[PDB]
């Protein structure tokens, strides 16, 4: 069973869980869930970075300690996950032993490699983002202060710092993005990206000089945050340990992330795991902003499988878009309350009623039965290519598709006049209505799990019997029994 590794940023846990973080998290569960569905082997990761001097002022201001207040914020985060019904295989902190270990290994096998030194400086620093910056990346602006680009302050600095030479593969990054054209995704930041990186790379700054790894031989140095932050993928795999099982799990299918991080997904990190000697993520994709607050909330308003929806199908994964009350309320009374969810009430209503609530023996099927079960097989094959690249709504487009022609070919069938004139062809329709909604509840599982099976669970299918695979290789069996149906979906009060 081939291996399925993917990740979400590991959120800074200085505040609340936001609506981004659960964003990228129900995106992520919903691609490691559909190929799970799918026939892979998945290891899904997610957790917070916890060291930084974001956080370490954010616990200044709280008047605690930087450790007190990650220990304190990440139960939210954790709880977070839960809420949205994750599925990840683990969750990690960057506080954690395992990767002290890991981040120290990493930065000695760049030691090993030649790729870092350390060296005297003399440029603008931000102290927050622990980054220097050009002259040209910043601005003086109206209160007489020098900001940089990544929006914050920067102080003129002259010290020693530790290095990475990051001009050592800038040649080598050129490459891996012509050989590899999906490496960075979408296209809006292939370019910036490819871009960025043909206009010049200068070495790179991986030190500072109280929370943080300390630099292993000189512990008055202490680890640049993202050094530290993207060894999160490699430490859940037991890194430096080769032979742990997970390790096999290495490289990522997929770094989902947010697109105010790829330059350090899609530059720094493949430049760090060369001189690691290590292979590379086959893709990082990066999902746009959401614009009008608190995840918990949403849940609890609209329903968790409502929202994943929402979410999911609305916005165009890799573009930035908005929710509102009422889009939510609309979209999803439109699509899942109504159309998907009053097809199943109504027809296995039918069921229940008209045929002593067993599944009808099917005869002949006609043109459109055909047409509209081909319908749902071809869905699949369009959700597999679809969720190859990242296209999370296409996929669910395609799926819902299925779901509107299913209603018109109910409508169109009229099965209640049927049942007087020619109930054996009552049955066939009432068959095939039920046969589409078994395939579609398979397909739409990753997206809304809850509910899809509380879809499958009104239509008898077996809880081995729900892979993929069994949309072609498991159809309905006339005759089995079927318990009373509940709606699904209920309406937004
Ligand atoms: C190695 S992913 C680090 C993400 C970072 N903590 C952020 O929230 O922006």
């Amino acid at each position: 069973r081939e291996k399925y590794y993917i990740t979400t940023a590991i959120a800074y846990p200085n505040g609340k869980p936001h609506i981004g973080h659960a964003y990228e998290l129900i995106a992520t569960d919903a691609m490691a869930r559909f190929q799970r569905l799918n026939g892979m082997d998945v290891y899904f990761l997610t957790g917070t970075d916890e060291h930084g001097i974001k956080m370490l002022q954010s616990a200044r201001k709280e008047g605690i300690t930087p450790r007190d207040l990650a220990d304190r914020n990440t139960s939210a985060f954790r709880r977070m996950a839960e809420v949205l019904n994750s599925s990840n295989d683990d969750y990690i902190r960057t506080s954690e032993e395992r990767h002290y270990k890991a981040s120290q290994a990493i930065w000695q096998a760049m030691v090993a490699n030649g790729d870092i030194y350390k060296g005297g400086y003399a440029g603008w620093y931000s102290v927050r983002d622990e980054a220097y910056y050009g002259e040209e990346e910043t601005e003086v602006r109206a209160d007489g202060v020098r900001y940089g680009p990544q929006g914050t302050p920067v102080e003129w600095v002259e010290e020693e710092s530790y290095f990475f030479r990051l001009s050592a593969y800038q040649d080598k990054l050129l490459d891996l993005y012509e050989n590899n054209p999906g490496f960075i995704m979408p296209a809006e930041r292939r370019n910036e990206i490819v871009s960025f990186v043909k206009s010049g790379l200068k070495d790179l700054s991986i030190s500072r000089t109280d929370w943080g790894i300390p630099v292993p031989g000189d512990e008055k140095h202490v680890m640049y945050v993202w050094v530290d932050a993207l060894t999160n993928y490699i430490t859940a795999l037991g890194y430096p340990d080769t032979t742990d099982e997970r390790w096999a799990y290495w490289p990522a299918n997929a770094h989902i992330i947010g697109k105010d991080i790829s330059r350090f997904h899609a530059v720094y990190w493949p430049a760090f795991l060369m001189s690691a000697q290590l292979p590379l993520p086959k893709r990082v994709f990066a999902h746009g902003f959401l614009f009008n607050i608190d995840p918990f909330e949403l849940v609890e308003r609209y329903g968790l499988d409502q929202l994943r929806y929402f979410l999911m199908r609305e916005v165009p994964f890799g573009q930035d878009g908005s929710y509102s009350h009422e889009a939510i309320v609309n979209r999803t009374n439109a699509d899942l309350a109504n159309d998907l969810g009053n097809l199943a009430q109504r027809s296995l209503s039918m069921i229940a009623k008209n045929c002593e609530g067993k599944v009808p023996q099917p005869g002949a099927f006609s043109e459109a039965d055909k047409a509209i079960l081909d319908q749902a097989d071809a869905a699949l094959e369009t959700a597999r290519k679809a969720m190859d690249d990242q296209a999370l709504h296409l996929a669910l487009g395609a799926i819902f598709a299925v779901v509107a022609e299913a209603n018109r070919y109910f409508a169109g069938q009229e099965p209640w006049a049927l049942r007087k004139t020619d109930p054996a062809r009552m049955g066939t329709v009432l068959y095939v209505t039920a046969e589409v909604l078994r395939r579609v509840g398979i397909m739409v599982q990753p997206f809304i799990p809850q509910s899809a099976e509380k879809l499958l669970d009104i239509l008898a299918v077996p809880a081995d019997k729900r892979q993929f695979a069994d949309v072609l290789a498991s159809p309905l069996a006339g005759g089995t029994d079927l318990p009373a149906p509940q709606p699904v979906f209920p309406r937004y009060v």
